[PDB]
C-alpha cells in the first residue's frame, strides 16, 4: 500500500515535473493553473474533469478482466433510484418531448449464448438538446432515466428518443480548460447502461450510433468499435435498433 | 497560445494515463483519488500541495534567467505587511521565546560587487517548534516576520532564533498523501527572504543550515548548495549563540 501509493503517485508527480522543465512552464502559468485547480473544486467539477480525461484509462485496465461483452466508462451523471418502468417500456419523457423516436430491442445472454431472465438494467441518457435530468435541474426529475428487466427470453423492448451529443459546459473550469487547450468539448450521442444479475459480474457500458457526429473524436475517449449501433429508419419516421449484451458468471 | 497550453496539459494528461495503464490503477484507487482531490480544495490546500510537489520545478526554470544570487521557492506561507524593524534589528519574538539565538550578518551587492543601500528585505521563518505565525493562528500576528533595509554599506545585522525543521501537517490532505505514500513530510530549517530595490530584479530565496537534518531530503526539493549557511558558536555573555553571514546579489532591471 505505502509502497504502491508511493510508486504510482511518485511517477505521476515526476512526469508532471518533467513537462514543466521541458516546456519551461512559467510562474505566471503556475499561478493561473493554481487558480484554475481551485475553481474545479469550488464548481464541484472534480468528477466531471477526472471522468473526461482519466476514467477511460482506469476503465481500460478494468476491462482486461471482462467476462462478458464490451464495457465503457460510467461518467459523472449516474443517479441512483431511477424509476422501475412498466411494459411497454418507455423512458421517462414529457408529453411534447423533442427528438426522433428510437425503439431499442435488447437481448442479454450468458457466456453460452443462453438468454438471462430478470436481468436488471439501469439506463440513462441526455435529451434531444443534450441535457440530463438532475444535472440540469430545470428538467423534470428522472427524465430519461429508468430501470427495466429482461424477459424469460432475455429480452426487452424500450422506447426512447435518440439523444443529442453532449458538450462539457463552457461556463465551467473543465470547459474553460478545453477551450484554453484548443480541444473540442463534445461527446457523441450515447446511451448509458448498468446491467446486473445476482450471480453474474455486472456490466457498465455505453452505446453509440454508427457514423454519429463525434464518434471518432470523443472528448472522453470512451468509444470502442463493439459499441456502435446501426439504426434502421422505419416509416409510419422513427428509428429501430438492437443490441445483445453478455454477462459473465461470478 | 492554445498550442502551448494544449501541448503542456496534453503531455501531463498522457503521462498520468500511461502510469494508470502500467500500474493497473483500479476503480477503487480512482475513487479514493477523487475524494482526495476534492478534500484538497475543501481544506484550502491547493497552494500547499502544489508548492510542496511542483513549485521547485517551476522555480528551477525561472532560475535559469537569474541576474543575481541563488534563488528558491517562495512556498505558501508568506504574509504581506510585516513590521519594519528598528535598529538593532530583531525579529518579532515573545518575551520567553525558546530556541538558540542566531545573529545573521547580511550584505547585498550589485553584479559588480558594490554595496546596494536601501534594499528592502522581507524575512519570515518558523519558530523553534516549527510553527509559522498566521498559519498557526494561536501565535502572535507577525511573530518571526519582519522587514529590514540595508544600510549605506549594503549591510544589516539581524537577531533571531534558529528555526526548527517543519513537517507538512498530516491533519490535511497534503500531509495525508505524504503519509499514505510512505514519504517523509519534512523541510530542513530555513529563513525565507524576498529582497527588492527599485531598478533591480527582486530575489526570492531561502537559506538553510549546513548541519541541519533534512537538507538532503527536503520534502519540497527546494534546497540548493549555494543556500547552505555555516554557523559559528559564540560563547559570550550570557549563553552560547550562533552567528552566520550571507551575501546576496541583485542584478539590474
Ligand atoms: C495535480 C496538479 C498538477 C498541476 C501542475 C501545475 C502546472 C501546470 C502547468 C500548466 C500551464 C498551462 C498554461 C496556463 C496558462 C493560462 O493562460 C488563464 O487561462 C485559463 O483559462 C486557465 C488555464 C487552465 C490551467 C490548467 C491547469 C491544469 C493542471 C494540470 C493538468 C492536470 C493533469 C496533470
Ligand atoms: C489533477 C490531475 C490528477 C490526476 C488524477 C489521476 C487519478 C489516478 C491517481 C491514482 C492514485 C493511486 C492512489 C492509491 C490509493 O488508493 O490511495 C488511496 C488512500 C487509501 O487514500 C489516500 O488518502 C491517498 C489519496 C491518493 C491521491 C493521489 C492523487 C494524486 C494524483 C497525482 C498528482
Ligand atoms: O456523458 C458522459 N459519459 O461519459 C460524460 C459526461 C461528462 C464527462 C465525462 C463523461
Ligand atoms: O518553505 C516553506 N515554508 O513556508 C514551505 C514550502 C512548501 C510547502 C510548505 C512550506
Ligand atoms: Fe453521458
Ligand atoms: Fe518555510
Ligand atoms: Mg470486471
Ligand atoms: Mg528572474
Ligand atoms: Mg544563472
Amino acid at each position: 500500500s505505502t509502497d504502491r501509493t508511493g510508486n504510482i503517485v511518485g511517477k505521476m508527480i515526476a512526469a508532471i515535473n518533467a513537462v514543466i522543465k521541458d516546456e519551461k512552464v512559467s510562474y505566471s502559468e503556475y499561478k493561473a493553473s493554481t487558480g484554475w485547480l481551485i475553481s474545479v473544486g469550488e464548481k464541484n467539477e472534480w468528477p466531471l474533469f477526472l471522468d473526461v480525461f482519466f476514467e477511460h484509462a482506469i476503465e481500460s485496465v478494468a476491462a482486461e478482466s471482462n467476462r462478458g461483452s464490451q464495457s465503457s466508462i460510467q461518467g459523472p451523471y449516474f443517479i441512483p433510484g431511477a424509476p422501475e418502468l412498466s411494459i411497454p417500456y418507455t423512458m421517462p419523457m414529457r408529453d411534447d418531448e423533442s427528438g426522433d423516436t428510437l425503439i431499442f430491442r435488447g437481448e442479454v445472454v450468458d457466456q453460452e449464448g443462453a438468454p438471462l431472465a430478470d436481468v436488471l438494467l439501469d439506463m440513462w441518457q441526455a435529451d434531444a438538446a443534450g441535457e440530463y435530468s438532475f444535472i440540469n435541474p430545470t428538467l423534470p426529475d428522472y427524465l430519461f432515466r429508468g430501470k427495466i428487466r429482461t424477459d424469460e427470453n432475455g429480452r426487452f423492448t424500450l422506447r426512447t428518443i435518440v439523444p443529442a451529443p453532449y458538450e462539457i459546459p463552457k461556463n465551467g473550469p473543465t470547459g474553460a480548460l478545453l477551450a484554453a487547450a484548443g480541444w473540442h468539448a463534445w461527446r457523441p450521442a450515447h446511451l448509458h447502461w448498468i446491467i446486473a444479475k445476482e450471480g453474474y459480474e455486472s456490466l457498465t457500458t455505453q452505446l453509440y450510433f454508427e457514423n454519429g457526429q463525434w464518434t471518432g473524436s470523443d472528448v472522453a475517449n470512451a468509444v470502442k468499435p463493439e459499441l456502435l449501433l446501426s439504426l434502421d429508419k422505419i416509416e409510419a419516421p422513427h428509428f429501430e435498433t438492437s443490441y445483445k449484451f453478455t454477462l459473465g458468471k461470478v
